[PDB]
């Protein structure tokens, strides 16, 4: 069986008889992080040998583990106790979440906020939210959570409709107390409602749409072998999942000719902060990393047949662990089909006669996870050319605040009092290269201006330049668009049939990085996020551009030290990192439910093959 | 009934009549282009008078005219003799193409110049191309034409494989004279075949292809009536077809409740310059005008049912005339139809417990047309939720040249001894706003970074700023990426229920403009290609970027002379003129034909709604 094959029911419930023998599983317990670890670095890779990584929560208060397992042998191979007001505190458990709500409703100091408003508590939703690090002293070395209240009118009402501004509490779920509530004055909630499915709203659903068949009277033209082991249309790949991750894409590589050829080692979103721009101090703290804080993979959606996923679609369902060790499914978490995409290549030719169109196609991966009021939809795209091409699919309900009388420089306003704070949403793709092996190099690619003049009298000419990053030092880049800069991976050691090294390029986006102050506590917490592209040299713990422990790390962990190392990268097995981000100014068109807005990044072969790879693409 | 309604042949059989009756077509006179006039401004006013404008060229070399006649009437309305060497030449003719290769083969120069390659003058196939305005003074008035050679070595064979570099010939068109043959040396003419049905060099075909079925039970949920004009999911429009711009949309809007609210009043592509980097003089005069030299939709493919368009489609086929004033139809030149287009918003509400999921879809228009090697398709979009999006498809077959024994700086290798030049494809979008009416204004918003300190004393704060264009001189604008730059267009008169002028954003791809040196033929000729941005007031007459007669002419027409008129813009009848284009560095995969690559803009509403207009979206 393949070492990349997703975690079965059973290998988590081993990892729960190994953790409970070895006492480290008892009552007061919980695992709020459990993951499959990649195989090590190693061509000739034989014996097989399973092993998870766990992190485990103490409820009682005593120091939390980090815990490495191998099923195969049924050993605990390492246990470390944690110092979280060194390194950081936990990820968030699903458990913690409640645990804010029925703290607070006992509270005098929130009854009496509550009271002024004429507010009913048994109405009052409080969103749960990650606390990062300030200028509280008492909160070192504690987990954390703050909470901001919504009112619900009844049990399916849209709470996000009916925010509480002007109040903020903080909360110790180990030692349950609440350690300040800030009242700052009386907002009116907004009375509004938003909920999308009552008539009222929406009014007479249209008649007028007509259904879209999408079939394949054959079946689809990839395969499944293994449980998720792929092949399409030359593509040979691996489907991994992650509870932190979500979808992980391992060993992409392109059936050319006779020979299998890697790109990709490893690609993944391997980070995404949603920072709040509003300077009140009811949410100047606001800032989630959904996959470091939250955990994504463990929020996702099961995609419904003909809603979610159209076509014929194959469903994969992985398992993850629930905080007690037990196998949970993610029933149909995971859509995989084709689609056409349109024109492929075309050209009518007037000398010849011959008159050539050809249609191309997609290989779709997708998930969707809902962390509180948003949805996020991630989307991997392998193409007949060669391209391959990650999107973001934001939705849901935008967060909400007051609308201040006299107007925001911050805050966009939705309704009648109803305000939407300005944010973003910055993703973190990770991309274990691996161009024809593991020998890569990266150079920046820059459009050249040349000035008229000699061997130039015309005025016409332009060029490019490529500079190789050759260490860590100098390999932190911003994009600029206007020199039409991207990035092309090389490896230096194989040669297309004109004697150029095989490679790909990136193409961004060239969307606005992370906008805070340079000193402010999330540009150190997320530094990943204030440049466009980063390059690493390939190291196993090196995982996330923002450390392991993110919840309450005080800054600089994850790719500020890792590139401080200012390893060798010419030649050499690197990782590329790529910033890319959504800048979201709230419209009244995204109230109260948003239209979906996208982003992301491609990359495309440069002279990877010999010639097109789709000469061979039949005329259908 | 309709104003709007395509040209019909009845119609341009009665221009041709009209037109020799008044004794403005007789034997010796050619149709170089001839379209319908839009109306004049003012809901009303004509009833009927159905105007058409001919540009009419004297093959024995009088001047020319353009004329204007009222097809209803049977009236020449204006006619007024054309000073070429003054407002430039008129659009190149069909048949004018054909003779630069027959005038060549009888050349003394030009047959030496191939005896010295030991090429047989019947296997040399010369592309004719437009000449540009240069250094030559004999050639101010005249119809020139310039020449490059390909070999074809049999005739189903690419010449474009075959460049034979070092040779070029200019031709008077109209006098059949070859004013020069330039010789600078010998190249060797790259032997590699490029024929991409060849089996040699597809190899086998894939037999992995399953089919995907797109039908549509109840069939499309649009209706066509009047022949062109569409309503779908709310969206109303006209589809016009003219033999210079290709698709035009004309009186799009958008049923909000029972109210037909206009946005965009006329949309096109009202030119596309591809111009060439490379500095040797065989190319460095080298540049299409592609839509006003050689007149795009004169070109436009008849798209094949299942392979150039899939789906339930519904054809137009669009009539044009011929040289003589005969109507030729296009059939199927036209494709519509409307695509599936994944998640259009999505909620899974933790404290509701409601489940809401909703799928997108887009109306496609599109064409495609073929100029020599190059392949260009036109998609204009329309999304439920409002969203505009035009995208240009390139493809085709890239223009060579042979590759130099010592490199370029200039020039992609893609074969042995082939090269491709570095080229741009740039495009001008003009879009006549009517954004709720025709009382409309532009804004550039720019995010704005905020400094940690009073009032934002976490720096985590940021903004944006909305600049208003007052007048045309203010209103030549360019991107900025990193500031996350757009431009709203917007009604100062027409409030949302939060008393906002409504509007929309239109969002840029960012791309590089013009890169020419701003001292060139080219950057004088395309000045519209060197800035991302303009705004003029709304004239009749200023209908092209370039002027109305491109062909041949210098500096002097065009966006830049609109602009110093200085006119107010604020709350006026304006035009939006938005640059974007492709720059591109041939890859050995573009070659032996090239992958799909595409570039384009999308206008999103900005508060043009009172909430999202998609609410009443059935689940299916
Ligand atoms: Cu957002
Ligand atoms: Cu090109
Ligand atoms: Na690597
Ligand atoms: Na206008």
């Amino acid at each position: 069986a393949s070492p990349f094959r997703l975690a079965s029911a059973g290998e988590i419930s081993e990892v729960q008889g190994i953790l409970r023998t070895a006492g480290l599983l008892g009552p007061e317990k919980r695992i709020a992080y459990l993951g499959v670890l990649d195989p090590a670095r190693g061509a000739g890779s034989e014996a097989e040998d399973r092993r998870f990584r766990v992190f485990i929560h103490d409820v009682s208060g005593a120091r939390p583990q980090e815990v490495t397992v191998s099923v195969t042998n049924g050993t605990v191979i390492s246990a470390v106790e944690l110092d979280t007001a060194a390194t950081g505190e936990l990820p968030v458990l699903e458990e913690e979440f409640e645990v804010v709500e029925q703290l607070l409703a006992t509270d005098e100091r929130w009854l009496k906020a509550l009271a002024a408003r004429n507010l009913d508590v048994s109405k009052v939703r409080v969103a749960p939210l990650s606390a990062g690090v300030f200028e509280y002293a008492e909160e070192r070395g504690r987990r954390i959570l703050r909470g901001l209240a919504f009112v619900q009118d009844f049990p399916e009402d849209s709470a996000w409709a009916h925010p509480v501004d002007g109040l903020v509490a903080y909360v110790d779920v180990v030692s349950k107390e609440v350690t300040r509530v800030i009242d700052t004055g009386v907002f009116p909630v907004p009375a509004e409602h938003g909920n999308y499915t009552d008539p009222e709203l929406t009014g007479p659903l249209r008649t007028t749409q007509k259904p879209i068949s999408i079939t394949q009277p054959e079946g689809p033209s990839f395969t499944v072998t293994g449980g998720n082991h792929i092949e399409w249309e030359k593509w040979s790949l691996d489907v991994g999942f992650d509870v932190r991750e979500g979808v992980v894409l391992h060993n992409i590589a392109f059936r050319d000719g006779d020979r299998l050829r890697p790109i990709i080692n490893r690609a993944s979103i391997a980070e995404m902060v949603v920072p709040y721009g509003d300077p009140s101090p009811i949410r100047s703290w606001q800032n989630y990393f959904d996959t470091g804080e939250y955990l994504v993979g463990q929020y996702a959606n099961s995609l419904e047949l003909g809603c979610d996923c159209l076509g014929d679609i194959t469903y994969l369902s992985p398992v993850i662990s629930d905080a007690f060790g037990n196998p949970r499914e993610i029933r149909n978490g995971i859509c995989m089909h084709e689609e056409d995409w349109g024109i492929l290549a075309k050209h009518s030719d007037l000398w010849s006669g011959i008159n050539y169109t050809r249609r191309n196609r997609r290989m779709v991966i997708s998930f969707f996870t809902t962390i509180g009021n948003y949805d996020y939809g991630f989307y991997w795209y392998l193409y007949l050319d060669g391209t391959i091409e990650f999107e973001a699919k934001a939705t849901g309900v935008v967060f909400t605040s007051a609308f201040p009388e006299g107007g925001s420089d911050n805050i966009s306003q939705l309704a009648p009092g109803l305000g939407a704070p300005f944010h973003q949403h910055i993703f973190s793709a990770r991309l274990d290269m691996a161009i024809d092996g593991f020998t890569n190099r990266v150079e920046e690619e820059d459009v050249v201006r040349q000035t008229m003049g000699p061997g130039n009298e015309r005025g016409n000419a332009f060029s490019r330049k490529r500079t190789v990053l050759t260490r860590e030092s100098e390999a932190v880049r911003e994009a600029d668009a206007r020199t039409g800069r991207t990035w092309i991976i090389s490896n230096p050691e194989s040669k297309n049939r004109l004697n150029e090294p095989v490679g790909y390029k990136l193409h961004a986006h060239n969307q606005p990085t992370l906008l805070a102050d340079p000193g402010s506590s999330i540009a150190r917490r997320a530094a990943f996020a204030t440049k466009d592209l980063w390059v690493t040299r390939y190291a196993d713990d090196e995982r996330y551009p923002t450390g392991d422990f993110v919840n309450q790390h005080s800054g600089g962990a994850g790719l500020p030290s890792y590139i401080a190392q200012d390893r060798d990268i010419d030649g050499q097995d690197i990782v590329v990192w790529h910033t890319f981000g959504l800048t979201h100014f709230p419209r009244v068109e995204d109230w109260p439910i948003m239209p979906v807005d996208t982003v992301g990044f491609k990359l495309r072969p440069e002279g990877f093959f010999d010639r097109s790879p789709v000469l061979d693409v039949p005329a259908n």
